[PDB]
């Protein structure tokens, strides 16, 4: 249970599942 946040073509968003 753990989230990530990374940035590929300037977006950043949030990668928790």
């Amino acid at each position: 249970k753990w989230c990530f946040r990374v940035c590929y073509r300037g977006i950043c968003y949030r990668r928790c599942r």
